[PDB]
């Protein structure tokens, strides 16, 4: 049921058969010219904007989620204009997205592997931009699995890996966002058998987040 309830039949031409239920991969989503304005506008933002973290610098906009409930923020409509397009696809649960996490890789720089977990609708939605990457996917270790007895087991390789070209909507629903864990690696190239190298990439990732405060309303903690 969840893998079912997970498709979108607009999308179906663009399921990515061989990879976990359910990701679609929609490629040129966006034009040259669109893609060109976005990267201007974030790298034209307000320094402050910023957050510098061990292994890449990320933006925030719509607000800063949090499990106590999220302070919204509005979002400029140079954003709103793609949280718009893909909220049309009706990717999280009818509802419009309501945040984008803005997340800039130089070369070398990528993503450890993670799921992203309840602060928002379990669906992702990522424009790339920029410059190639690879989104390596891993089966996560469930505590009803866990063997303290087993054998010896080789470190965790990637599952299924993805190339994501510049222009590109990638969306990951059902198992593949609530079991799957994904993560960019922190390399130079992707060897496809021919070689990438890889740019600066900046990935504008659209997700509704559920737990919004009313407008003017703090939480301590
Ligand atoms: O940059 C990407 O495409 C992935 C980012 C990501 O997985 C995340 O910020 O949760
Ligand atoms: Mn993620």
């Amino acid at each position: 049921m969840e893998e079912q309830d997970a498709r979108v039949p607009a999308l179906e031409p663009f399921r990515v058969e061989q990879a976990p239920p359910v990701i679609y991969y929609v490629p040129d989503f966006i034009s040259k010219e669109e893609e060109e304005y976005l990267l201007r506008q974030v790298f034209n933002a307000p320094k402050p904007k910023w957050t510098q973290l061990s292994g890449r610098k990320l933006q925030n906009w719509g607000g800063l989620p949090h499990p106590r409930g999220m302070v919204p923020e509005r979002l400029p409509p140079w954003l709103q204009r793609y949280v718009d397009k893909v909220s049309n696809l009706s990717l999280f649960g009818g509802l419009p997205a309501n945040h984008v996490l803005v997340n800039q890789y130089l070369p070398g720089e990528g993503i450890m592997p993670h799921e992203d977990g309840p602060l928002y609708y379990p669906t992702v939605s990522t424009i790339s931009l920029g410059s190639h990457t690879v989104l390596d996917f891993y089966e996560p270790r469930r505590p009803e699995d866990d063997d303290p007895t087993e054998q010896p087991r080789p470190p965790p390789r990637p599952t299924t890996s993805l190339l994501l070209e510049p222009r590109s909507l990638l969306v990951l629903r059902g198992p593949a966002y609530t079991r799957l864990l994904h993560g960019i690696a922190a390399a130079r190239v992707d060897a496809l058998d021919a070689c990438l190298v890889r740019g600066t990439r900046v990935s504008l990732t659209i997700r509704r987040v559920p737990r919004v405060l009313r407008a003017g309303l703090l939480l301590g903690k």
